[PDB]
């Protein structure tokens, strides 16, 4: 475990993190994709073999001896608010899953369905509460990761707001 475990915000590409793994914004069939699931394939190519898994889960794949957490968000173009809201909530609960079986300090995440998945709508407080349900358990350093300079302060404020 981190010694005094916390959670950071970084406005940068997911494939320069400075963690132990990272957590994948990838899609069920293990394709290249677009975003951050572009970013990661060309990263860590290896790590797209069998990668593929159901919306709502996440299956790891070792690029060498780093791990590749693929994490599924529902597309809000096809799910209701209501089953996406579900299955948003239960991809970042495997991804907790997944970090406490690696043994790791430290995890690089996006914000699941917050890009071309989230129906064209701000999912940001919703993606990144439905992250801290499941990763407040967790001991590990987390380090989100996003492009954008307006996220990057609210994430930064939503962080320090709970101290
Ligand atoms: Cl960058
Ligand atoms: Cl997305
Ligand atoms: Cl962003």
């Amino acid at each position: 475990g981190a010694m005094a475990p916390s959670y950071r915000v970084k406005r940068m590409d997911i494939a320069k993190n400075d963690e132990e793994c990272v957590v994948n914004a990838a899609n069920p069939r293990g394709l290249p994709g677009d975003g951050v699931c572009k970013a990661v394939y060309k990263k860590w190519p290896e790590s797209f073999k069998n990668s593929a898994t159901p919306v709502g889960t996440a299956k790891t794949v070792m690029c060498g001896t780093y791990p590749v957490i693929h994490a599924v968000g529902p597309n809000f173009s096809n799910y209701t608010e209501s089953e996406g809201d579900r299955e948003l909530a239960a991809a970042y609960r495997e991804v907790a899953k997944e970090v406490t079986r690696l043994g790791v300090n430290s995890v690089a995440i996006p914000l699941l369905s917050t890009g071309v998945y989230s129906g064209g709508k701000d999912r940001l407080t919703q993606s990144l509460n439905h992250l801290f349900t499941a990763m407040d358990s967790t001991d590990a350093d987390v380090v989100i990761y996003c492009r954008d300079k307006e996220w990057e302060k609210k994430i930064s404020e939503a962080i320090q707001m709970r101290t």
